[PDB]
């Protein structure tokens, strides 16, 4: 398919940036749709990536009616018809994310057959406590053929203490409490800024949901709930990953609109680094000079904590700073495979399991390479911009799923890049 090439050093970026709406708010949010029995539900300033596409199939296969308006960043959905059980193969096999909808599916039908997800490259990613936390609400589960089928006789409230503040888990338990009978409470509940979102569409819904963002979530049941419109949150993650380019191009790039309070621990990294971020009127300005970099330690953490989605492009930005950084993964197994491909570009990294040694300064060149996953290919991407030389980027499957335009974006900001079609 595709590649990405790009025409390493003297790669300053310089300019203003849009923003999409967020993949990982979006996904949850298109599944919260399923539990409006009447009116329409609206979300806006939806991004155009493959993972959305695919949600819209699987909330379509539910039989809700998506309409997405690809140039006017809208999805319409009308699912006041009767809504159906399955979740197939076919689509949780190539987004295990599409698990999400079990909840709602539960909440609206009292029951569900979701496909069982298997293996992921980036860790092992069990769902146990989703099934858990399910069955505390009086929801029986068995697994047949493949499928998760699911049963709530009389889906009800429960005290639910996660061990891990799962962000999925979270969501789909919030979801399902929204129409069961009784109270919810979540404790030790995901707190990212996407949980906040969700939080907020489902209330406009109608919905009582209340503690989102904190370590406990109470939800009280209500017999149904109704469309409304909702203004999709900025992609944290997309915005981070400009506030990394800036800095590891010496650059001068105005996130615009991004929010503060959603990029604390990247923000407190980069100021401990020696970069400038400052909070304009139009959004957040990153200024870096690139002697000043001084390598620092981060471990990612459940949010508030260094998000692990802005982990593999803060491994670049390592590269460029003096002295040796560490970065601790905590939160997936197998998420340094970005650093393999980085090798080919000169690279040499020290990694002990959940632990990563990166010296600063090392000369890279621009080599062929291929993306692992979504993250990992911005990573290699902004690589490309301060190595020696050109660097090709193939597996662009994995970025499409949630940038969009990052090659356009980078350009019109002064970087030498293209996607070309191979
Ligand atoms: C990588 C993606 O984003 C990820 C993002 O990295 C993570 C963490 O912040 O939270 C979402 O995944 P997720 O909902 O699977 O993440 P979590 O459930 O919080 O998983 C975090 C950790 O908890 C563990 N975990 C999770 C659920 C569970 O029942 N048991 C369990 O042990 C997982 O193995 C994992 O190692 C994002 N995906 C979406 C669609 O929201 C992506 O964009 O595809
Ligand atoms: C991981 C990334 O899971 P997903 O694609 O999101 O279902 C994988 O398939 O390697
Ligand atoms: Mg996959």
């Amino acid at each position: 398919m595709d590649k990405i090439v790009v025409q390493g050093g003297d790669n300053r970026l310089v300019g203003s940036v849009t923003i999409e709406g967020a993949k990982n708010a979006v996904l949850p949010l298109l599944a919260a749709t399923i539990l409006a029995s009447e009116g329409k539900t609206v979300l806006q300033n939806v991004p155009i990536l493959s993972d959305v596409f695919i949600m819209n199939q699987v909330v379509g296969g539910l039989n809700a009616k998506v309409d997405f308006d690809e140039e006017a960043h809208l999805v319409k959905v009308d699912a006041t018809g009767d809504i159906t059980e399955e979740a197939p193969y076919k689509y949780v096999s190539k987004m295990r994310a599409s698990i999400v909808v079990l909840g709602p599916i539960l909440a609206r039908v009292g029951h569900a057959k979701v496909s069982m997800p298997g293996g992921c490259t980036i860790g092992s990613r069990p769902i146990d406590l989703h099934l858990k936390g399910l069955e505390a609400m009086g929801v029986k589960i068995s697994q047949t053929a493949g499928y998760i089928e699911a049963k709530a006789e009389r889906l009800h409230g429960a005290h639910i203490y996660m061990d891990f503040p799962s962000v999925g888990a979270t969501q789909n338990l919030m979801m399902a409490a929204t129409l069961a009978d009784g109270v919810t409470v979540i404790e030790n509940a995901a707190r990212e800024p996407e949980i906040v979102d969700l939080a907020i569409l489902l209330n406009e819904m109608g919905a009582k949901v209340k503690g989102a963002g904190t370590e406990t979530i109470t939800i009280t049941g209500v017999e149904k709930l109704h469309g409304t419109t909702h203004n999709v949150v900025q992609d944290r993650i997309e915005a981070g990953t400009f506030m990394v380019a800036a800095a590891m191009t010496g650059g001068d790039v105005l996130i615009r609109d991004a929010v503060w309070e959603h990029n604390r621990p990247l923000i407190a990294k980069l100021l401990e680094m020696g970069v400038e971020v400052i909070e304009e009127d139009e959004g957040i300005r990153v200024r870096s000079q690139l002697e000043n970099l001084k390598a620092v330690h981060v471990k990612t953490l459940p949010h508030p904590g260094f998000p692990t989605d802005m982990q593999a492009q803060f491994t670049a930005l390592m590269t460029v700073a003096k002295g040796e950084s560490t970065m601790v993964e905590t939160v997936f197994e197998n998420r340094f495979q970005h650093l393999e491909e980085m090798r080919r570009m000169g690279l040499h990294s020290e990694i002990i399991r959940d632990t990563a040694r990166i010296v600063g300064g090392q000369p890279l060149q621009g080599a062929e390479v291929l993306s692992t996953d979504l993250r990992a290919s911005a990573a290699l991407i902004l690589t490309g911009l301060v190595a020696q030389g050109e660097t090709v980027v193939g597996k662009l499957v994995h970025l499409d799923r949630g940038y969009y335009g990052f090659h356009e974006k980078l350009a019109q900001l002064g970087a030498k890049i293209q996607r070309i079609e191979a």
